[PDB]
């Protein structure tokens, strides 16, 4: 009753697309456990995100913490939403995320690519169907291991079934509570993926005491933020975290990639004539080629902005605000949506037209509607390393191979925790 003033009616985020677009840019949804608001003027993503006197609602990241009644995400980055925790281990954390860190992942990144490449080539025969969707999660979690945790998880070779299998059932069980047997599939999935956190983690701990080779990654610094804590449960929280977090939504924004570029043989052209002119037959980016990937780079950016795989993100209201014109009681959770504001011509013309040339030089940057890695103190984390892996694998496939989408492929979303293409992204491939 405290909220029926509010505009609002009498894959989910279409609904608050549509809702948006008819009752305006604060509106009441009742569809997770609380009732929330979704707010969608550039004015309020810039007033709440852009400022630390606004953190995440707890009561919307518990679904994250805790899944079945099994700890998944626990008190980690993402999921921990008190100011002075989360603050503590990201200064912590960061120092994985430096330039200097991250141009020496390079290696790492050309050599998974060059995998998977290598693995398509063979298949390239314009008949064989390849799901590249799969192939691109196999890919990204490869790459996830190696590059963050110094494991070879070998997933492009077909091993460790069990791990994918596990990733998988997590993520519908997030989506699940958000019977008998399906709780029971779930709740040991997470139970295995905090197991093979032990697991690594144990590893890492012999390697170093008769101080074996063991060099500075993503898990050095989550071991150095749990430094004297009183066990394990804190490290293994942000184990899984960026277990998950660094593999997932790479994945899907390169299957989205990859689908939509099948029905933009212009652009297509114009991104395989912008690698054959960088990079030419080199099997090896550099760093500083990856920067002259320009019209890549603006490609990925409009892929994001239609299919972001992290639609959004909560903030908690603490006390009654007015939120253009609206007035919002205190005590809400308020929802932003870079898919939402993504699709409304109020804030792009011609919405659903690709068109990389929205993030051309000299183009108007997107103030504050377009937020696919979020914004402020609690933006992502990993958002270079995401950026330079995508464009490594995108630059070596372009490089490499042509993708027709096998007829009957749609074009459509699930939601699965995160946003990711309905099908498969089924291909018929030849080399270049
Ligand atoms: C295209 C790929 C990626 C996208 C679209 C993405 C998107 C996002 C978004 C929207 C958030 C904010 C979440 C929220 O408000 O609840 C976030 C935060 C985060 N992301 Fe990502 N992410 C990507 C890749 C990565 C990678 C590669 C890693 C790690 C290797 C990572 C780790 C995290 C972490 C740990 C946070 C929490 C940061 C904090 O609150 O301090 N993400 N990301
Ligand atoms: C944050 C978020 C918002 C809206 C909808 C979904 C998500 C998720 N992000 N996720 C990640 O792993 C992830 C988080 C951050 N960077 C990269 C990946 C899931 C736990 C899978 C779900």
């Amino acid at each position: 009753s405290r909220y029926e003033h509010i505009p609002g009616p009498p894959v989910l985020q279409d609904v608050f697309l549509d809702w948006a677009k008819k009752y305006g840019p604060v509106v009441r949804v009742n569809v997770f456990h609380k009732t929330s608001v979704i707010v969608t003027s550039p004015e309020s993503v810039k007033k709440f995100l852009m400022s630390t006197k606004y953190n995440k609602d707890s009561k919307m990241y518990r679904a994250l913490q805790t899944v079945f009644g099994e700890r998944l995400f626990g008190q980690g980055l993402v999921s921990e939403c008190n100011y002075e925790r989360w603050h503590k281990q990201r200064r912590v954390i960061d120092l994985a995320f430096s330039r200097s860190s991250l141009v020496s992942l390079m290696e790492t990144f050309n050599e998974k690519a060059e995998q998977l490449v290598e693995i398509l080539e063979a298949k390239a025969d314009g008949q064989t169907p390849v799901s590249m969707q799969d192939m691109l999660t196999y890919t990204a979690m490869d790459i996830l291991a190696k590059a963050a945790f110094g494991m070879e998880t070998s997933m492009l070779l077909g091993a460790q079934k069990p791990l994918s299998q596990a990733v998988k059932l997590m993520l519908e069980g997030i989506t699940a509570s958000r019977k008998r047997k399906q709780l029971r599939e779930v709740r040991e999935s997470i139970r295995f993926l905090r197991q093979v956190g032990r697991d690594w983690v144990q590893r890492r701990r012999e390697a170093l005491k008769r101080g074996e080779e063991v060099p500075a990654d993503i898990l050095t610094q989550i071991l150095k933020a749990e430094e004297g804590a009183q066990d394990d449960e804190g490290l293994l929280d942000n184990f899984v975290t960026f277990f998950i977090a660094g593999h997932e939504t790479s994945a899907n924004h390169l299957a989205f990639t990859v689908m939509e570029l099948s029905r933009q043989p212009e652009i297509v052209a114009r991104l395989q004539a912008e690698v054959d002119e960088v990079i030419g037959s080199k099997r090896y980016l550099d760093f500083e080629d990856l920067g002259r990937l320009q019209y890549l780079s603006q490609v990925l950016k409009e892929s994001l902005r239609l299919y972001p795989p992290a639609w959004g993100t909560f903030r908690l209201l603490e006390e009654e605000t007015l939120i253009d014109g609206v007035r919002v009681p205190g005590n809400t959770p308020l929802l932003f949506s870079t898919y939402v504001m993504g699709r409304m011509d109020t804030y792009f013309e011609d919405p659903l037209t690709f068109n990389p040339d929205r993030f051309g030089p000299g183009a108007p940057k997107p103030r504050f509607t377009y937020f696919p890695f979020s914004l402020g103190h609690r933006s992502c984390i990993g958002q270079q390393f995401a950026q330079m892996e995508v464009k490594v694998v995108m630059a070596k496939l372009l490089q490499r191979l042509e993708f027709r989408l096998v007829p009957g492929q749609r074009f459509g979303l699930q939601e699965q925790a995160t946003l990711k293409p309905l099908d498969p992204v089924l291909c018929t491939l030849r080399p270049r």
